[PDB]
């Protein structure tokens, strides 16, 4: 958890605080790392983050290597060489549908754990699914993750609307339904090949066109059960829309089945 700064060597940036692809020397090894650093409330963001990757325990979650203090404040995780989904996506547009199936049913698989944990992510979103390869996505961004209560099944609070569930909206409310919501926008986003949901439209008009029932329409070329998928995961009520546990199971099934026919 605690690191020693001299075993650290960052380079001259990924983006913009600001993230930094640095060489941690490890008990052997010297391993490759992504570094968040910060330009008291953004501090203890820092911590509570670690707080709850240090927790975590799955393939499909970005795992954390520890904390580092001195310039300032350096949260070190384990480097993602391909990077956002959506940019990857962005850029590279003949990636196949059967290989967009794998990575979302990944990202379904670390979601799904998340919520056993009773985890809520809260930041769900394409541009927070890391490639570690063209076919291994990692969850990635649990600067506003909570642990939920061990007597609630929500948690009460800028916000990424556009990602956010109605009852996030309305009620201030955050649970593993609402991460569902967020997935389902995440999976528009990756058969969109990374582009923005809800072009054009500001945050008021996105909440107005969801209160009418509209969703967004099917991206080019992505097949109807994946986007039936999407819409079920766009369920208003939050009884109704399913679990990660359904989800993934879903995904898992449709991409047996897609993986099948790339034989047949
Ligand atoms: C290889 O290209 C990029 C890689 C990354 C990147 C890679 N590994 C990571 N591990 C934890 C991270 C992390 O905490 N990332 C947060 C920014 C979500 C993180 N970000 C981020 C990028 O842009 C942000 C990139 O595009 C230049």
């Amino acid at each position: 958890v605690y690191l020693d700064r001299k075993l650290l060597t960052l380079e001259d940036e990924l983006g913009s605080g600001t993230v930094k692809k640095g060489y941690y020397q490890m008990k052997k090894v010297v391993k490759t790392v992504a570094v968040k650093i910060l330009k008291p409330a953004l501090k203890d963001e820092l911590l509570a983050e670690a707080n709850v990757m240090q927790q975590l325990d799955n393939p499909y979650i970005v795992r954390m290597i520890g904390i580092c203090e001195a310039e300032s404040w350096m949260l070190v995780m384990e480097m993602a060489e391909l990077g956002p989904l959506n940019k990857y996506l962005q850029q590279n547009r003949h990636v196949k549908d059967k290989n967009i199936i794998e990575l979302v049913h990944q990202v379904s698989m670390g979601m799904k754990y998340l919520e056993e944990s009773n985890f809520v992510h809260r930041d769900l979103a394409a541009r927070n699914v890391l490639l570690v390869t063209q076919h291994y996505a990692k969850i990635s961004d649990f600067g506003l993750s909570k642990a939920l209560r061990a007597d609630e099944n929500y948690y009460k609070a800028k916000w990424p609307v556009k990602w956010y569930a109605p009852e996030c909206i309305n009620y201030y409310k955050f649970s593993s339904k609402s991460d569902v919501w967020s997935f389902g926008v995440l999976m528009w986003e990756a058969f969109s090949y990374g582009q923005k949901p809800y072009r054009g439209m500001k945050g008021s008009e996105v909440t107005a066109m969801l209160e009418k029932g509209e969703r967004m329409g099917c991206p080019a070329g992505c097949p109807r059960e994946m986007y039936d998928l999407m819409n079920l995961c766009w369920t208003y009520d939050v009884e109704n829309r399913p679990g990660f546990a359904a989800v993934e199971l879903r995904l898992r099934n449709y991409y047996y089945d897609v993986v099948n026919e790339g034989h047949h």
